[PDB]
């Protein structure tokens, strides 16, 4: 199989219907990588060094080089960049929930001082979400407002992640993260929600009410963000469909923000302990999955925006972590159309075609 670069350039492929993005790293702007992503796409988002603890790790220092030497990549290359993320319950400073006394503020029972706490934190999120915003509005295309605010069960009535944020404010950090992303950034910025697991119920239709009960007290949402973590066989390209249309049908803008397409079911067991026991059935069994799941998201091309995977090639994707993780720390997966000597993969061709 030729080299990613000896290949048609997905981006200029799917120009007419969306973008073609990629999560990337500082490490991986320059060789094969670099070489790679100038050639196949016209979009990039930061996989770890945009995330809360990433940019303020300690309350008024800002580590910016990470992320700065992304976005300087997308302006010399004139790319465009969503930005991951301004809220999410993993990879986010400690301090954020601590009360004045150094006491997390879950653990305050008196009702008035939670309420004092809530502020406090929204206070913290607003400040957090203004600084990263003035100093990237004018390279950001797209921004992941909040991430995974909605739980993969029903632990409330309106299946919102009790997570930290929650448990403190509320609904309110959501409300004040778009609030405050619409002050800085401007009218013209694209707000986004994104989550995985967007195209199965319930968690689906709690996503559906939350955007459409948000929308109706005049918070600026944009559009969902599908990271669309799948497997060859699920979701179904009906429930991805299903699902876009939806939000398609509330006005809302649809983006497939960290798609990958894993070799195994869930979890990830029993996985091939390397790269060359991965019999050909499963590369072609994937790639039929491409080739259904690109012309679906081209028949949707008025309401998808834009399709970032969540890597390049084969050789770096967190698939690989599950997959050790469950296959007692050795496993190896496959979720992209590159393999991990940046060679095109049967996947490539079911979807340039
Ligand atoms: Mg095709």
């Amino acid at each position: 199989q030729p080299f990613a670069w000896q290949v048609a350039s997905l981006a200029d492929r799917y120009e007419e219907s969306f973008d073609i993005g990629a999560a990337v790293e500082p490490h991986q702007l320059n060789g094969r990588q670099g070489k790679v992503l100038k050639h196949h796409y016209n979009s990039i988002v930061a996989e770890n060094a945009m995330k809360p603890i990433s940019l303020q790790p300690e309350e008024g220092v800002f580590t910016w080089d990470g992320a700065d030497a992304i976005v300087e990549f997308a302006r010399k290359n004139n790319m465009n960049l969503r930005f991951h993320t301004l809220v999410w319950h993993n990879q986010v400073p400690d301090w954020f929930f601590l009360d004045e006394e150094g006491n997390p503020m879950v653990e305050e029972t008196n009702e008035a001082k939670r309420q004092a706490n809530k502020e406090l934190l929204l206070e913290r999120l607003e400040t957090h979400i203004k600084t990263v915003v003035e100093r990237y509005k004018d390279d950001v295309t797209a921004w992941d407002v909040v991430n995974e605010v909605v739980d993969d069960g029903t632990p409330n009535e309106r299946g919102l992640r009790e997570s930290v944020w929650y448990q403190i404010t509320g609904d309110e950090y959501i409300r004040v993260a778009f609030e405050t992303a619409r002050k800085y950034a401007g009218e013209d910025a694209k707000l986004f929600i994104n989550d995985y697991n967007t195209e199965v119920t319930p968690k689906r239709d709690h996503l559906y009410n939350l955007v459409q009960d948000l929308l109706a007290d005049g918070v600026p949402i944009d559009g969902v963000g599908h990271q669309a973590h799948i497997q060859i066989d699920w979701p179904t390209i009906d429930e991805i469909r299903t699902s876009m249309e939806m939000f398609a049908g509330l006005g809302l803008d649809n983006q497939v923000t960290e798609l990958d397409v894993s070799l195994y079911g869930w979890p990830p067991r029993p996985a091939f302990p390397t790269y060359d026991a991965i019999p050909q059935e499963r590369f072609q069994a994937q790639a039929d999955r491409y080739n259904q799941l690109f012309e679906l998201y081209e028949e949707l091309d008025a309401d998808l925006s834009s399709v970032t995977f969540w890597g390049i090639a084969d050789n770096h994707t967190w698939l690989d972590d599950r997959a050790r993780e469950y296959n007692d720390g050795v496993g190896k997966d496959a979720p992209f159309v590159f393999d991990p000597n940046y060679r095109v993969k049967p996947a490539f061709w079911r979807i340039i075609d």
